[PDB]
């Protein structure tokens, strides 16, 4: 079933019945004010903290879902509806909703009235502009009134839905003109304000929510809207809410616009009065006087569309496939931008109240979105890097905001610290800025204990090489990028956390996936070593590869696939031997990327048996037999019902890794069929089984062990995006970045003709053109820039701001 | 306006329209099992713990208000109604709600059709039983069915409204016979579980929410009930619910019974498999058989009853006035048990989110409940004194779940040690068990460090003693009492908390409360020195007291009323030299109660100053004049809106000290109408008003200041019950608990002819009579006891379990 289909044209989905099986969302807002819509425009808004700033108040998990968020009200001689067919829930003549690139567009009609609303953040704006247009198709005169609806919330989250022992009696208004302010606690000590605003003239107004709704009236029906007219309500405590009336008289074919703004301010200290108890309302006239007429709104909407292209120019991919076409140029680096702009703060399964991110996702989204932001990544890497701990440690969750670690949770995450080597290199071949090996990074974020970033990598290769355990493979400490594997926790206590509670000492349990890790990426800290002129450390780090490959193939190998782990108690985890789990698939994919097993076949074979154990038609399963009980050695993942998360689930992070192996295997076919399988624009026709967005990646999907085998769950905010962006762009289309220049090497079904991509790298543009005469799946025969036959597969760097186009031949 | 009356007989009060002005919600359990339920049957159940523990989901704060409960759907025909008139809102024939002694009845009609349901906990039961009667009223046959309906939580309320990223993914269930079992987690470190069950044949289930209620639609019109059958869904993740379905067929006069259990079940880790993935269910069914039929809950109900008439009958009043007599004699002792068994854990102000309740609270609540349960107060005392440091101070948080205190919170609230000395004292006034003060009790939870109780005593007496002020007053630390005067906070920056942080020593900033509090107590203090035959220490004592009180009189005296406090710079807080906040009433109730001026007439002068600036038709203010603008120095008092909370709210809880200073100086008509101001029965016809529930206290009552003057918060868990019983029954009725008895003292108003209270008293039971020939206002004539002449005030012990006569005479 499909609920909507895609505008390539317009970069739009279209969602056409307002019944989706799940409320699908979209985020607006680029640099500090950020807001979440939903298809029925609900969601909420909130200033760079979706817990410390949140302005709307939304409700999670509720009864019915999505309700709550930005509200028209159309009310005609006694009926009334909504252009998102919520929360009114009447029957509309025609629903349309168009998910753009930071904008929504939700359009309605119902009796003759049609009403489209565009939502957006403009650039270098802290607020949302609503752009209203109230058209009558009918044949007669209308009288209406447009009723607007948002609840506010009180700037903390947890506060707000905790601590109503003393919110009841805090919530403070304003009501000037056609503005309403929310000024909650600014008497004491906020220095900010929210308001909600429309540039025209109003009937009358509601900031009272028992005022507008009553007390047992729901959303669907305002007490206020079934009258007819506002009731003019001060609000004094309880709950504060913002809403317009506004009475229209519309002659057939005539239509009337309107712009109304949620918007943020802060004042200085100082300046954060007009008189005694009066706020400064300045910078909101200024803000509100910046989009009081319809032109200057389309301005700004043009040059966000502005902005979204050129930050999407950067990989333009033309092949007969439209769907991978839509995927890579539109969604994926789509969702990058979002994931970098959002982090993990808000969707609708992260409830907004979490800290930080993840280290790990910090460095990984870094390779989906360097090619869009070199300097913003290289701002983020060295941010990263001043966090890091003097021995090389890392602090699990990173904070953004505050650009610190978080202490409470803490460090013994063994794997953390080779991703920052992963990203650095990523960056350093991405641009050829070798220079951010030589700035002075603190370390603990300690400007008197600074050294080179060369230094913080070092660090981290030598915490990998330190931390070795008794079959001389990785110690796995508390978890690896597998955040559920914990062989050192042994926990009883239901309320204990799984990934701080430790019970074990932790020199005994080792991890083959921090040694295949270890092998992929010390390649790349090689190079950095051989750059920086110390052939001697090169030559120490290449002994320590070695020493590790031999470990991996001497004690890590199952026999028909590697192992996953090792236990306390030293008993193989992942292994034929097992009643359960006998094979893992994190363990395959970066020892097949390492070039372990290539000669002897043991890397084919354990691909044959990721595909004999693993696969399904939506996608490949962590790990088989699922644990069909607890496991007290095992930590959090038997904790899952089979088929679920970590129990055999479907994540399509690890997805891409699988895709990477059969890439370096050459089998161009698998590796396309296994991106096929989880890739948003493959399975919209399967959507009412999938359940979630079909143009954005979710976290996890249910495995066959499940009885809802295909539903997914925790959309849009996920590595996943920037990790499959990664294996299509660079190791199937073959458009890889490298430190001397740009290397093609594709690996493609063999029934494609060919392909070309349009790249930018280093201040120049490449026309690859890429054909299969011979179709076959990988190795390139030959390569011709700008009309001339070149030798190898790096093409030149020019830096020129022209364009040259390359032939390539398989 | 009045929605319901008081049944006196039965001791209930019923509420007879369902629209209410706000949700007014009853208690239901003893023990260990306990449940929150409103007049429309919504609220949640919980085991001990309403953090870590909780049953059934509830969500704070919705649209529509109290959505979530335990609902019955009656389907007749393709109508369908719901007893309580929630979540359908359909029009009933008739709606009642009966709010008795831990139990709730709903019975509402519709169509001929009559459904009454009785909600309550039985004694050691680990459940919640609703028996359910059916009748047909019409003229003709019908057949309709019965929809059961609850919403189970994941047992941690936190991780339920906030980890949907994992928790999406837990819920589990199993359904059998008429059983359907919430087993979140049980594969796991859970060793128990949850159960809904019906005593009859099922036509069918549901398990899933988006089945039985469908993902648009709401709790008013649930998919399966409009279509009038149910879809037997196996919930798998998301929202596991329960709800049972049966067809019946009614001849007209004809009555179905029905008995649903909502039941909580702990396991022994070896016991907890039947078999390989199945529950053990023998303890869930001997619950469920415990109540299979009607006699036997009936059986149930009447031992309740039994227990609770039991629990009220050791103070009786028999006056004039009928409201005082059912607030004495039923709901101010009911609303005192229902504080000790609850705390301040969950209510429908409180989220259930806490960790604890106020170390002061435990001890302030103790005298109320004392009289009622002694043997219980024992053993909560000696917790409480575990807790304490060694060097007197307390922990500001106490955990009655774990007897311990918060160290994350900590210390440094000098009132906090003084009430350890008033609750002990009050204690061994009503039981005269003066081996309390022999027993070993630890120091911090360490048996190591172990002394007396009296050395508890001692160390709280002289921890303020040795924290002493430039004036000789005592240094208030983070705060006293009134827990928004912090002094030495100084806070800047938002989002921190106002009791935690301090930017100051703390050397300078007094408190003349924490004064008149140790004047007050320090006698009791005394009183036992001398019984524990320390003289010496008592001639110390007495030495401090002394001179406490001229510190008081010197520096402590504004000149008409008394002073609060002085701050950190060293100026007067409640001074007439202040523009605001000229005289608090804190100081002014507990400085007159230790009689400190009533002989030079400085307590007359404060008490007519007190009438005059603080009085309002609904109570006494804090302060006068309300904080208009924040004042850095003094913390949170000022953070709040004029008229709400500590900034010139009405805190009944003070009020009651203020009845008891106008029992001190004689004028008992002003203690009388202080308390008729503020008494639930007395306010019951302002109820559209109060709006919250006219038969319980709240805590706090909007002050002149606010334009919702008159508007009450956070009702039903205060200390407030406590000392307002305490103000009545003691200060102004005039039964006094007493070291070698009973005193009889009362203050009265002069119009009142006399009235007899019943009390029990150390094994024996005395009817007081009061007569009032000559009408004053205090001051006894004459006492008889069993018909002979007394001398003195204080009655002679007999505990022979008799029946002595008490005549006494103004």
């Amino acid at each position: 079933m499909e609920f909507g289909f895609f505008d390539d044209a317009n970069k739009e989905y279209v969602i056409t019945v307002p019944r989706t099986p799940y409320p699908w969302i979209n985020y607006l807002g680029t640099e500090n004010f950020f807001s979440l819509i939903s298809n029925t425009a609900g969601g909420y808004c909130f200033y760079r903290d979706a817990r410390l700033r949140r302005i709307t108040r939304y409700r999670y998990n509720n009864v019915p879902i999505d309700m709550g968020g930005r509200y028209f009200y159309i009310y005609d001689n006694g009926d009334f509806w909504s252009p998102g067919w919520s929360p009114v829930k009447r029957e509309l003549e025609s629903y349309e909703c168009r998910h753009g690139l930071g904008y929504t567009k939700i359009a309605g009609k119902r009796n003759g009235i049609k009403a489209e609303v565009t939502f957006f953040v403009p650039l270098n704006y802290n607020g949302e502009v609503q752009k209203l247009i109230l058209k009558n198709e009918g044949q007669d005169k209308k009288k209406i009134t447009l009723f607007s609806f948002i609840e506010f919330c009180l700037w903390n989250a947890y506060d707000d839905m905790t601590n109503f022992q003393r919110n009841f009696s805090t919530g403070e208004v304003e009501i000037e003109g056609s503005v309403i302010y929310h000024k909650t606690e600014y008497r004491e000590r906020r220095n900010h304000y929210a308001f909600y605003s429309v540039n025209a003239k109003i009937s009358g107004f509601d900031s009272d929510r028992d005022s507008f709704i009553g007390l047992y009236n729901g959303f669907d029906a305002p007490q206020a809207v079934v009258n007819g007219k506002s009731n003019n309500s001060v609000a004094d405590g309880w709950a504060p809410i913002a809403s317009h009336s506004i009475e229209i008289e519309l002659n057939p074919g005539e239509q009337k616009e309107y712009v109304f703004i949620i918007g943020y301010v802060e004042n200085k200290d100082e300046e954060k009065w007009e008189s005694k108890g009066v706020i400064n309302k300045k910078k909101a006239y200024e803000m509100i006087e910046q989009f009081n007429t319809v032109e200057k709104v389309d301005k700004a909407f043009e040059e966000l569309k502005s902005y979204w292209n050129a930050l999407l120019s950067k990989y333009f991919l033309e092949s007969h496939d439209e769907k991978l076409n839509r995927m890579v140029n539109i969604w994926n680096q789509y969702q990058c931008m979002v994931t970098f702009n959002m982090s993990r703060s808000a969707s609708y399964f992260e409830s907004g109240i979490g800290r930080g991110m993840g280290f790990r996702d910090s460095n990984q989204d870094l390779l989906g979105f360097v090619h869009q932001i070199p300097e913003r990544a290289r701002e983020r890497l060295l941010d990263l890097a001043a966090t890091q701990l003097e021995d090389g440690s890392a602090y699990h969750q990173y904070q953004p905001l505050t650009k610190k670690g978080n202490n409470e949770i803490g460090s013994n995450f063994n794997d953390d610290p080779l991703w920052l080597i992963l990203a650095t290199a990523a960056y350093i071949k991405e641009t050829g800025d070798y220079s951010i090996l030589k700035e002075q990074v603190p370390f603990n974020n300690d400007p008197s204990k600074a050294d080179t970033m060369f230094e913080h990598l070092t660090r981290s290769f030598y915490h990998v090489v330190n931390n070795l355990g008794p079959h001389g493979l990785p110690l796995i400490g508390r978890a690896d990028w597998n955040d559920c594997l914990n062989l050192n926790c042994f926990s009883t206590v239901p309320d204990e956390s799984f990934q701080t509670t430790t019970s074990k000492d932790g020199k005994v349990a080792e991890s083959v996936m921090i040694a295949g890790m270890f092998v992929f990426i010390g390649k790349d800290y090689v190079k950095l070593c051989e750059y920086m002129g110390l052939e001697e450390e090169a030559r120490k780090a290449q002994q320590h590869i070695d020493a590790m490959k031999e470990a991996i193939l001497k004690y890590g190998y199952d026999g028909e696939w590697f192992l996953r782990a090792y236990d306390d108690f030293g008993r193989k985890v992942g292994s034929k031997e097992n009643e359960e789990g006998k094979i893992f698939i994190e363990s395959q994919g970066f020892c097949v990327m390492a070039e372990i097993g290539l000669e002897d076949g043991k890397a084919l074979k354990a691909l044959d048996s990721v595909k004999k154990y693993l696969d399904t038609p939506y996608g490949l399963v962590l790990q088989n037999p699922a644990f069909t009980r607890y496991y007290i050695e095992y930590g959090e993942i038997s904790t899952y019902p089979p088929g679920y998360k970590e129990n055999a689930g479907i994540f399509c992070h690890n997805n891409a890794w699988i895709i990477c192996a059969e890439t370096v295997v050459g089998r161009g076919d698998m590796a396309f069929d296994y991106y096929r399988k989880i890739a948003p624009a493959y399975i919209e026709d399967v959507s009412d089984i999938h359940k979630l967005e079909p143009y954005v990646y979710a976290q996890m999907v249910a495995g066959k062990d499940a009885k809802r085998h295909g539903e997914a769950k925790n959309s849009w905010l996920t590595g996943t995006a920037a990790w499959n962006f990664v294996a299509i762009s660079q190791w199937i289309l073959g458009v890889k970045p490298d430190y001397d220049g740009l290397k093609i090497d594709p690996c493609i079904p063999k029934a494609w003709d060919g392909y070309k991509v349009t790249r930018y790298f280093r201040g120049s543009t490449y026309e690859i053109t890429v054909k299969n005469p011979n179709h076959v799946s990988k190795g390139v025969a030959k390569i011709t820039v700008d009309g001339n036959e070149i030798s190898g597969n790096i093409l030149p760097v020019f830096n020129d701001g022209k364009t040259h186009k390359v032939e390539v031949i398989l």
